[PDB]
Order: structure tokens, then sequence, then C-alpha cells
């Protein structure tokens, strides 16, 4: 069956690892707990195609610096995110989003923007902005919760779409 | 605010209302009941943006001929339903993606393939097919039940997103 290689990437804090165990095993991880590297498979369903989810979830800075050129090479598709109440996190995507080019030696490459923790009242990155960078990259902007789940499976199947469409 | 004039198109007995009243009024309508036109204005969020859902459920097939041309001239973005256990309604999708290019007077036009009814076990439709189709014409394909609900949110709010980013 047809597998889909997806990266989450972002800056650290942003709720990378609830999004992934939130669609994963369905429940919302309150706590404080900073990745290295999580590997995660689960076969799917996706508008009636069967497939495999092989999502890989990443540290939000650190000494993955050309470093993360290895997983960037590999993952098909990938989650940029950032968090709605984190003004730095949302000016840190442009740094992304140019080494994902970099590597992949191209300019489309599947990507979604996501804009999560939109449960919290006091946000700093209202949506017009976050839409127009959207706009600006031929990208979707998405925003999610892992906390309410508000979002999540929509931001995963989005970018399965944009895979399929490449 | 921002509003997305929508209209939902496909042949007679897909699901066309059955998938809007969904949405708007979320409960599954299993009654016969044949639609002339109806329009649903509902004030929602979409990614943070305060917008204006006027859609516009029309008639499968009927003296709705070149009469058609008045709302595709209008509506910003289209849904195609079909059924995924009729081969006919999705025969008859190539009919209205072209009435539609035609009175647009373009070639790429906000659009979103729906294979509707999918909760029903005997289906004729494969999701290859359906697939491949959408691929074909640069557009998404989603799968839905507007008994189950499943998909229902997703197709209407990627179609949104389609018209964002034309
Ligand atoms: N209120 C709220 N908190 C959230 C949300 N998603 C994540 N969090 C919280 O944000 C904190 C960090 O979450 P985590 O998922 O570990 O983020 P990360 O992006 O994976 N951090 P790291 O880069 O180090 O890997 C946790 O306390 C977590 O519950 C959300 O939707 N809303
Ligand atoms: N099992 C199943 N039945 C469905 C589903 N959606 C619609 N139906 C059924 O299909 C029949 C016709 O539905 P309706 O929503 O009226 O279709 P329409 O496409 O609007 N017909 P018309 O072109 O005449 O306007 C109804 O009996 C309805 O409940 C679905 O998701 N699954
Ligand atoms: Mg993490
Ligand atoms: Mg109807």
């Amino acid at each position: 069956m047809t597998e889909y290689k997806l990266v989450v990437v972002g800056a650290r804090g942003v709720g990378k690892s609830a999004l992934t165990i939130q669609l994963i095993q369905n429940h919302f991880v309150d706590e404080y707990d900073p990745t290295i590297e999580d590997s995660y498979r689960k076969q799917v369903v996706i508008d009636g195609e069967t497939c495999l989810l092989d999502i890989l979830d990443t540290a939000g800075q650190e000494e993955y610096s050309a470093m993360r050129d290895q997983y960037m090479r590999t993952g098909e598709g990938f989650l940029c995110v950032f968090a709605i109440n984190n003004t730095k996190s949302f000016e840190d995507i442009h740094q992304y989003r140019e080494q994902i080019k970099r590597v992949k030696d191209s300019d489309d490459v599947p990507m979604v923007l996501v804009g999560n923790k939109c449960d919290l009242a006091a946000r700093t990155v209202e949506s017009r902005q976050a839409q127009d960078l959207a706009r600006s990259y031929g990208i979707p902007y998405i925003e999610t919760s892992a906390k309410t789940r508000q979002g999540v499976e929509d931001a995963f199947y989005t970018l399965v779409r944009e895979i399929r469409q490449h």
C-alpha cells in the first residue's frame, strides 16, 4: 500500500507532539516532554484509500542544524507549525520553509501552515497574517488545537491530499 | 465580512441536500424531497476568519438547462457531487465541470470532487477512479457521508480554502 512519509517541524513548545499523539492515540498530552525524535506508523483509510501514515515528530530547535537535512530529504510532505500566542515561532517559519526548499532542490514541496493552540484566548499572531503568509508560499493555512482536537485530522489529511496532487 | 458564494451541484439523488443540511442544521435527512432551489446563509469561523457561508443547493437535473448558467456565473466555488454506488452520476460529473468552465470563461475555477454515500457497502465507483479523475482536473477529491457526517466539514472547508487561494 501507498505510504506517505510526513514530517512535523517547527519551533519548540508549539505542540508538534501534541498534534501527532492526538491523531495517533486520540488524547491530549498536557506534559512537558521535549522531543529528540519520535516516529509513528499508523495504517489508516483516507478518501477511500488504504494508506500508511509514517510520521516523524522532530525537535523544535537544538544541535539539529544541517542535521535536519537528513529528514527533510526523505519526508514527502511537511507540517509547519507555529503557535498562535508565540510571535517568535511564527517568524521562525520562514527559516524552515527555506531550508526545506534548499535540501529538496525545489520551490514547490507539499506543505501546510498550521497555527496551533487556537483554543487560547490571548493570541499574538492574527490569522490575516498567517493567511497572507500561507498565500505567498502557494500553501494552505489551517488552525488547530491539540487540546480540543479542533482541526487536527483536517491538517494531516489536507497535507496527504497535497502529496497526492504533486 | 468576507462571504463565500458556493454552489452544490451534481446529479439527482446523490445527496447534495443531505450534505448541506448536515452542515447547516446538523442532522440527517433521510427523506425523499427533490430540490428546485434552496439557498442557505450561515455565519461561521474558518481558520480563525469570520465569514458567511452563502450556499446554493441545486436541482440534480431537469429544465435547468442553459438555465444553470445563471448560478454558475455567480458562485465562486463548486462542490461536484456524485454518489459512490451510482456510476451514471460519476460519469455525469464531466458534463457539469465543462458547463462551469464554459460560463466562467476559465480553466481553473475553485472546485472539489465529492464522493458521497461512503457509508454504503456495495459501491460501483472505486476511489482510484475518482482520485485519478480529480487528479486530471487539478482538483481535490474527498469522500463523504451525510448519514455519518463523515467528511462533510472537510469538503466544505477545503473548497473555501480553494477560493481563498485563487
Ligand atoms: N493550550 C494548549 N496547549 C497546547 C496545545 N498543544 C500543545 N500544548 C502544550 O504546549 C506544551 C508543549 O507541547 P509539545 O506538544 O511538547 O510541543 P513540541 O512542539 O513538540 N516541543 P519540542 O520542540 O521540544 O519538541 C505542552 O505543555 C502542551 O500540552 C494546544 O492545542 N493548546
Ligand atoms: N445511505 C446514504 N443515503 C444518503 C446519503 N446522503 C443522502 N442520502 C439519501 O439519498 C436520497 C436523496 O438525497 P438528497 O439529499 O435529497 O439528494 P439530492 O442530491 O439533493 N437530490 P435532488 O437532485 O433531486 O435535489 C435520500 O433518501 C437521502 O437520505 C448518505 O450519505 N448515505
Ligand atoms: Mg515534541
Ligand atoms: Mg436536493
